[PDB]
């Protein structure tokens, strides 16, 4: 039922349910996000920034919710919604 | 006498004391916080905001005070206030 | 040679020579940090926030400078500095 | 694969490849690099700023972009970019 994502070491831990509520991003779809999915280790794992993804996973706990860290700069936050397709 | 609190992957360690401290809230109310206890992994778990809890966690430390954290957007640490029951 | 200081959960890893530069305080003064020692988990632990934490370790490790995290509140920080006795 | 560089306790995980991207810089150098190689826990570490670091690990994800964290305070992110050479 929980689900670990590992973004460059800093591990995030939330549930199947909260992901694919979203089922059009690439977290909510199975079929895209499975290619980054380590059966070794049990965590899907991407090597990109840190400080967006609490945006990122805090869009799918909120329920749709999308506000930019201030200390992530907006050019690298927005190529990080185009990655995890939020748009 | 040491408490883990799992934040969506981010883990807190406080004392049961100080969260005893302010009973009329979630976490200092044992009937409340029992709901989001792991007996697995021995911790309580929260599929929420992570930045927000650092100022939440404060709050039981400091002995009362709640500071709002800048890279934290007003809407979205206002209903973490609401959730932990703070006010 | 590596010594792990535990605050509130966060873990920060320093070598002993980096805190006994500064013998004049509470990190540097083994009578003092001494008192925080956790001989079953080989860690020294701290019940206090933890985004001050960063600037702390960081007086030791520049040699003696002090700043302020932006996103730590001015008067949250000046407790900690008094608290860990680098004034 | 996959390297660990541990920065003052906080750890960090990318590929080799996106390191050897930039052979020219501290992190890309074989040689400069293992000087930092703990062989017992299979790690790099450095006993440095841990704020500045997720916009140097950036900076090799990105394929050259170098932002400075707003939180980081300027003179002190300019010592970490002297020290991983990448200027």
């Amino acid at each position: 039922e929980r689900v670990v994502i590992n973004v460059s070491g800093l591990r995030f831990e939330t549930q199947l349910k909260t992901l694919n509520q979203f089922p059009d991003t690439l977290l909510g779809n199975p079929q895209k996000r499975n290619r980054y999915y380590d059966p070794l280790r049990n965590e899907y794992f991407f090597d990109r920034n840190r400080p967006s993804f609490d945006a990122i996973l805090y869009f799918y706990q909120s329920g749709g919710r999308l506000r930019r860290p201030v200390n992530v700069p907006l050019d690298v936050f927005s190529e990080e919604i185009k990655f995890y397709e939020l748009g």
